């Protein structure tokens, strides 16, 4: 079987329906006039256009037949995620798009899995959130990477997590909201040299804030996009971790023996990345994920994985046997 | 031979020195009580701070001949750029600098060769000290990967890179200046985080505004610190590339296709790492560079290309081969 346990939906959310929240910065769904295409849009204004897969379950499963998709998990588009909103509204806003949600699913809930927002913005209500979503029928929790210069370090995300853990709800970190300020204007550079970036930094701000001495083993979390540059540039932080004290102060071990603490999925479009991204992760930490239906996913759907030198063992917990037993599915 | 082309410098400039420039923002040396330790000192508040194979070539030169490293090539220490400065005064700072630079390297011509700085804000000036500086004794020049908002792809830039280019002149790329915000500020993670993705953000505005085809061939420019997560997160950047206009519409080949234009150095800190970076770069563009004397650099410089499992061939080349072509180091 194939789980694909990185990919996204947004809901048939009307113009008014958004405005009933927020007129000027609650994302709706425009399915324009020829129909085959929207916009995300924000108010009135244009945010970004997509396509069918984005919002249409039945076009989705005939789209996961094609690729030889048995299993796939979604959730939120992050632009749905509200985490600036005022704290009730967020709240309100999380469980109405959770709801949309597992009506996504419903078309097909063996086939179809749906994973949480939160109103990350107030620790207790994206507690009473998270909780109240898998109790529904979510298998876990998906979070932007920071919220604001607040990273993972923070002890109010490190709470979230720690709810979770205890909980035994899995989550997954999308990077979101990216840092670079007035750079990085052209040739959708915020996806490719910030969006690595952002998922590094939240690695390593769990790993060199003593985090994992703190958040209980039993928790499941999972990094987008392989884990962004973490693989590659860990050599780079063991050595610093090595060489002065400052990045030692939190930290009572070598930062690399902390990847059995976390997860990270397989989007790295390389084979030599994906070689690089398993031994350092191990071939129980990597899980298939495209990124659908995003033209920066994969377009065919495990091809990287399947195609590649790993052993025949190792190719079948990667598209099938981590992700089932991280999010429990059958 | 063994040649490490990644190092700085730092002189001895007094504190009178430095505020007949500035006195809140040129930087100084102060060789402490027990002088074995400096402050980088800027007005009179404390820098960060150095050890004395930072400023003592004598001190350095015995431990290169304890490392076995034959030739150094060294720069100025980032601080050192004052790209924010008017001018004329920027102009003659570099122009003082250089000397120095050059009054290290005289100790020793044969074993510790020198790279310029420019004052990259004008870019008339900039190029007048890169010939002036090549003339008296420099092997290159040695510029931050951007100048606040203005990358690599802006075109005083690159005309400054061309500039270098027609004149053989070849060019040492260095992060700095770091991206980043309010965020990242503990555990070095500025070092950690922003710094690759600095040299990243660099490399790749050059190949996706098509620099490289107007530049010409004769450029010779390396990247520090192995072009930070370049060579990782390069399968992503052609996967975008082959599915976003947008991110074709300055770069008419897969950008990973340009890697035979550019240099990196070799301090990735981990076998697997350089191993990726040998197998996106080619044994031919990849130069052994230590970041020496810092402590995020490699103490046992060599040692990671020498124990490595790379051809003896490659290893030549990495550890020798390749500078004394790129610097013209005999
Ligand atoms: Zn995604
Ligand atoms: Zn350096």
């Amino acid at each position: 079987p194939r789980i694909d346990m990185h990919s996204h939906f947004f809901p048939r959310i009307s113009e008014q329906e958004a405005a009933k929240f927020d007129a000027n910065h609650a994302p709706w769904l425009q399915v324009s006039a020829k129909g085959d295409t929207g916009s995300i849009m924000m108010g009135k204004n244009n945010f970004r256009p997509v396509y069918q897969a984005l919002w249409d379950p039945a076009f989705r499963i005939e789209e996961m037949d094609a690729q030889g998709v048995d299993v796939q998990v979604t959730c939120a588009t992050p632009v749905m995620f509200g985490y600036t909103w005022e704290a009730n509204k967020a709240a309100q806003w999380a469980e109405r798009m959770n709801d949309f949600a597992l009506e996504f699913a419903a078309h097909n809930p063996q086939r179809i899995k749906v994973l949480a927002q939160v109103p990350l913005q107030d620790l207790d209500l994206a507690c009473k959130e998270a909780s109240r979503a898998v109790a529904a029928g979510h298998l876990g929790i998906q979070i932007g990477n920071h919220l604001g210069d607040k990273d993972l370090d923070d002890a109010t995300l490190e709470a979230f997590l720690t709810h979770c853990a205890n909980e035994d709800i899995p989550i997954l970190v999308h990077p979101w909201d990216m840092m670079g300020g007035q750079r990085m204007k052209k040739w959708m550079l915020p996806w490719l040299v910030a969006m690595p970036a952002e998922t590094q930094l939240a690695i390593l701000s769990l790993i060199l804030s003593g985090a994992f001495e703190r958040i209980p083993k039993s928790l499941k979390i999972c990094f987008g996009h392989g884990g962004g540059s973490f693989a590659f540039l860990l050599g780079r932080v063991d050595n610093a971790w090595r060489h002065r004290d400052i990045v030692r102060e939190d930290c009572p071990r070598p930062p690399s023996e902390y990847v059995d603490r976390f997860f990270v999925d397989s989007a790295v479009f390389n084979p030599g990345a994906l070689e690089l991204l398993v031994s350092v992760m191990g071939e129980d930490r990597v899980m298939l994920g495209s990124d659908y239906p995003f033209p920066l996913g994969e377009q065919k759907i495990g091809g990287l994985v399947l195609s590649s030198n790993l052993g025949e063992s190792a190719k079948d917990k990667i598209i099938s046997g981590n992700a089932s037993k991280f999010f429990n599915i059958n």
